[PDB]
Order: structure tokens, then C-alpha cells, then sequence
């Protein structure tokens, strides 16, 4: 009751640790998601809906399991890591991740990965 901890205004934030911008092509890295939200929904069952537009490879759950592009899959963490393996993207490739719920609608998430257009240096 009298501590320093300070509560204002978090029905829903989405934090995502922080993944290297440039990746090496046949690399591999974790995109680590965590939904603090307010919670008062126990069983919303949520929705994350995985899409690869651009570039190539497997967007794997920290289970193992390999998520589909275009489908879904059905969850109850909200806290998750994600492991990406990529292998024949050029260079600026982008994966769309569409978290859908019941309630929270629809949050889409764009990932793009190098994304910086310098094919050369004009001096070093």
C-alpha cells in the first residue's frame, strides 16, 4: 500500500525487446514480445495471424512449433519469444505480424529487417 510503485493508464502496451535491425541473411533472431495489458479478460483465447511478404524463411515459437504465413494459431501467453530464421532474403525484407482478439480487435505489427537502401559508399 505505501511502496514506490507507480500505476497510471496500461490497458494495453506492447513491448518488444529490442532485435538487431540488420540481419545476415541465413541468421537467426529472437523477437521477444510482451503484452502488458490490463487483463481482466481470463480466456480471450487471442489470435496471432503471421504473414511473410517479402524475403524467406521460418518464423518459429519458442515451443518449436513453425508459424504458418496467411494462417493463425490460437494462444494464452502474452509473453513470448519467437525465433526467425531467414536464409534467401535479399536484403530489406519484411514480416507482418497481425495480433487479432475478440476485444483488442486488431494490432498489426511490421518487422522489417535491414530496410537502409546505402548498396554503396560514396567515401569512407
Amino acid at each position: 500500500m505505501n511502496e514506490l510503485d507507480i500505476q497510471q493508464e496500461y490497458p494495453f502496451t506492447v513491448e518488444s525487446m529490442p532485435v538487431a535491425d540488420e540481419i545476415a541473411g541465413d541468421e537467426t533472431v529472437e523477437i521477444r514480445l510482451e503484452i502488458k495489458p490490463s487483463g481482466n479478460f481470463i480466456g480471450t483465447v487471442y489470435t496471432l495471424r503471421y504473414f511473410q511478404p517479402d524475403g524467406k524463411g521460418s518464423l518459429k515459437m519458442e515451443d518449436g512449433t513453425v508459424l504458418k504465413p496467411n494462417d493463425r494459431y490460437l494462444l494464452n501467453e502474452w509473453k513470448f519469444r519467437l525465433y526467425y530464421t531467414s536464409q534467401s532474403d535479399k536484403e530489406a525484407q519484411t514480416i507482418d505480424l497481425y495480433f487479432e482478439d475478440n476485444w483488442g480487435n486488431l494490432q498489426q505489427l511490421t518487422y522489417d529487417f535491414n530496410g537502409k537502401l546505402e548498396h554503396h559508399h560514396h567515401h569512407h
